[PDB]
């Protein structure tokens, strides 16, 4: 049936419960119909998909005084992020970091004895499944009651043409379409890939009905592969990462990458470069029993009953491209100009549908910029020079140039880092800050307290790049990147007010060198 | 004896070991003499004290090409920070944060049963004592080998006059003195204050030779009292805080302060306002057995064998003031103009010695600006418009105006916060980020996932204040404050690249409102 929700006003937690019920419904659940049928204005845009791009684009268009409609096949707004992407990933990475701490200090202070202890993966996935309706509920509530958005949920949109969309058995006209249906999990064209026990980010939180055995094979080297792999390792499982190219290439600074990889290997992870799965072996019960892959050292066969695919996502372009005549790129991404316009008049495309980088900032901003163009503002969007981050068992944050990259680009450079390059190497009690204090003080753990570096042009004194391994700097890199894009010098960094003990020591270490006209690394 | 270390080059860990040896030596240890006997220049400045202010001032003065000498009675540089202040505080706050997590999820997932579990305060203090030599060693190493500093350590300075200081049985002349001896813990004029079992931050890490009983009394209601009190509570002890006025007045936003206090009370802390200790009772062996205090509801007696004094620190000005004739302020602080000059020609004063704000960003800056003035730069310093932070079992970060403060000042304001103002209140699954995911997803724990807010001028669209309770925002507030001092608007905030799931949600929540010319709270 169709639930006309326009004049109902559920709380956040009532929404959480209602969304849970609809997801539970054997028949698939009612359509959530939240349309202002008394507003006579034409729709400025209909958004196909209500994930990060469609939801933020709708919020911005409505804020500018335009009329929008979201259509989404899920009964909640927010798309993959709350249901199977950014949110669960963060729950698992929280677990990975806490578990590394517990295993390092096993049996000390309040920490349990972790020797032999295998943590239940299904237990944590079930926690996520039991709690994910909370964020769903906030999405539906905030969108309807605070952002004044119109939306039809739990209903696939049927695009008829570049001005016409069917939803909930009704036809809606709009001045523009904004295509925001995202991307689907990448898959592997090998025998056995459909065996029971092979999972991706989407299927893991829907179909995990058993506790994995002692070994996990992760396919891929993407952020998702590394984040999930470190969680699986932290639960106590032999974890083999089959990377197609080079592991963690995203970390351009060689010293930072080496520190991160070394810490992963110290936790027991096996990282295989240049590897390609050739077969997933099934046992007679139809479950994965082994993974066979070609590697630089020959064929490798790993016995396992649990495989996690962390491959690149694939834009959901096929049906829309057939209906509308959209020009597509080599990976199936919808091609757009710098105004987010597709090859089809009055059709924009945003978010993961337009390809990399597939990040939340890109999805939300492309949605908003498409909205501004729909509302008559000529505004271009090309994502460039952004900060980035990934989880291992640490938070890893980076922006700008790595040290070698900056030298190769012609810059005379100095660096300011922690710990310093000395005979004792990493085995010193800095850097140290919130959630690295036990590492900094424990017996033999000082090398685990983190790593960080800024790359500086020796003559202009400008900061060219920043790199951090530890905890609590990720949020800072958002604002620091803005400052660096403005032309931040080592002197200006030293002039700031630090909040000691700080995750990034850049401010005070810069101050220690900024008094000299001829800069020297620290 | 006097160890001429000038031409010795110890590693960091060799320094750590040597400092331990000197500290434990019954005779008091050798003097550490690191003076350049070939330099014919007069010292531009002698720094009395080698804490944050003296060490950073020396580093900056040397970097500008001047000559400096540090004299400190400790055998290490860095002052209180590594020995008994910021560093141990952060170790304690880390355990409190980890212990709140463990108690909340006691007996779930990998967490042991925290019922019946009292964590050893002495074990954690002993961990700090065993590891504090690491930072000591880095301080001495970095100062000598990387910063090119001269210093005499493990030797009290005798200031003879405004150009003359004796140290290690030698007389040194200087163009200027920079007084950097810091501040010492305040005391309580009540019977029993010397009883065994009364500690402050300094004596706690030197004299704790027993494991405290089940109750702790903390005297005071600002940063140090609150940070240590939450640690004591997290170890499983009934913790009663006796606050003279009202607690956490530094948190100006009323909702933020209420969230912080509410979460402390939910952990079991008892916060008694308007209370004054009357007596600390000693048993027949000279050990604390109870605290008697007057409260607005009359006298109360609390049985305890452990009292922690978290009173404001007192500038160490008496001896120097009498020697030099320094003008002092009402709190014993040394009075300085905006160039850090005392009333005595060629004598500057810096750090905690000059009073509030007693922070690591103040002492460092003050000492650096004093150095620059000594070297011929007329540069003023008045600490103002800076971010601030404290620990409870959370990290608490704040800058600028609270909401009520801004409205009382005539500003038309909007606020953008998380969680929203609704019937469900805090009992919703946002805000959520690293180290709050378990709270956001746990049964009955969502209200523990944090609280955050920005205060915005509705007409200029400028951010007037920002407030956050959670984890991983402290470092960001350093750089966010700089942007706000430049004139940050909600539109510019919305234009940034966020790194989802971010500790501060200010970027994307701003984006949700910035599309309207008439701003609306969220
Ligand atoms: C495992 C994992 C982990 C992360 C991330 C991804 C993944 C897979 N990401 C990336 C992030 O999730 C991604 O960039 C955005 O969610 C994409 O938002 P979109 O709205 O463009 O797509 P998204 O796919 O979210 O939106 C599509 C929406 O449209 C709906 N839809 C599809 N077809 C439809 C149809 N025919 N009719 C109606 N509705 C339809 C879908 O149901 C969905 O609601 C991330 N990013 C980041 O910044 N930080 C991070 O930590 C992570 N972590
Ligand atoms: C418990 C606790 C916790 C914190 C903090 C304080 C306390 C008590 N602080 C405050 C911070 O510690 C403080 O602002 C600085 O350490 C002050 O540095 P100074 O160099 O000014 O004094 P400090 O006292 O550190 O330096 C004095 C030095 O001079 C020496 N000296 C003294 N008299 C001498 C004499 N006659 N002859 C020779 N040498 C002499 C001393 O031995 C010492 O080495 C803080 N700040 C912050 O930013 N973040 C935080 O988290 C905390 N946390
Ligand atoms: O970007 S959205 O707020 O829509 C989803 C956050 S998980
Ligand atoms: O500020 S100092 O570098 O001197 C001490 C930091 S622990
Ligand atoms: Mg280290
Ligand atoms: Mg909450």
């Amino acid at each position: 049936k169709v639930w006309n929700a326009r004049n109902d006003h559920l709380t956040i937690n009532q929404w959480a419960t209602r969304i849970d019920e609809i997801l539970e419904a054997p028949d698939g659940g009612e359509v959530i119909y939240n349309v202002d049928e008394n507003d006579p204005r034409e729709y400025d845009a209909i958004f196909i998909g209500g994930g990060a791009a469609g939801r933020f684009g709708s919020a911005y268009l409505r804020a500018m005084g335009g009329r929008q409609l979201i259509v989404d096949r899920w009964p909640f707004l927010g798309g993959s992020c709350p249901h199977n992407a950014c949110v669960p990933h963060h729950l698992f990475s929280d677990c990975a970091a806490e578990l590394m701490l517990a295993r390092t200090f096993s049996g000390q202070y309040w920490f349990p004895d972790m020797t032999e202890k295998v943590v239940g993966i299904k237990e944590v996935v079930d926690l996520f499944r039991a709690g994910r309706n909370g964020p769903h509920g906030i999405m539906n509530f905030q969108s309807k009651e605070q952002l004044n958005l119109e939306y039809i949920l739990n209903c696939p949109a049927k695009v008829i043409d570049n001005h016409t969309v069917e939803a909930a058995g009704k036809v809606f006209k709009a001045k523009n379409l904004i295509l925001a249906v995202g991307a689907g999990p990448g898959t592997l064209d090998v025998p056995g890939v459909n065996a029971k026990g092979v999972f991706d980010h989407a299927t893991l939180v829907e179909e995990l009905d058993y506790e994995p055995g002692s070994t996990v094979v992760v396919v891929g080297g993407s952020k998702t592969a590394v984040e999930y792999g470190c969680f699986f390792n932290a639960t106590g499982r032999r974890t083999v990462m089959l990377v197609r190219t080079e592991p963690l290439k995203l970390i351009k600074d060689n010293e930072t990458r080496a520190y991160v990889l070394d810490r992963m290997k110290e936790q027991g992870m096996e990282i295989i470069s240049g590897s390609n799965v050739t077969r997933i072996e099934e046992d007679a019960n139809g479950r994965v029993q082994a993974v066979v892959a070609m590697t630089p050292n020959g064929e490798m066969r790993i016995e396992t009953d649990f495989v996690f695919l962390g491959l690149g996502e694939q834009p959901r372009s096929a049906e829309l491209a057939k209906i509308l005549g959209l020009d597509l790129g080599p990976k199936g991404e919808v091609l757009v100009n710098e105004y987010l316009q597709t090859s089809v008049p009055n059709v924009y495309a945003v978010g993961d549908l337009i390809g990399g980088p597939m990040e939340m900032f890109k999805a939300r901003k492309s949605g908003c910029y498409a909205a501004r163009n729909v509302m008559g503002e000529k505004i271009s969007y090309t994502p460039k020079n952004y900060p980035d981050f990934l989880h291992t068992h640490y938070e890893v944050s980076f922006l700008g140039m790595g040290e070698e990259e900056a030298r190769a680009a012609g810059h005379e450079i100095v660096t300011i880092k922690m710990p310093p390059d000395t005979e004792n190497g990493l085995n010193v009690a800095l850097p140290a800050s919130d959630r690295t204090m036990l590492y900094a003080f424990g017996k033999g753990t000082a090398h685990m307290s983190g790593f960080q570096k800024i790359v500086i042009d020796a003559k202009t004194r400008k900061v060219l790049g920043a790199h951090h391994v530890g905890y609590g700097a990720k949020d800072a890199f958002q604002y620091l990147n803005v400052l660096i894009k403005q032309g931040l010098t080592v002197d200006e960094l030293g002039d700031m007010d630090e909040l000691h003990l700080n995750p990034t020591e850049f401010i005070q270490l810069s101050r220690l060198r900024a008094g000299s006209k001829n800069l020297v690394s620290l």
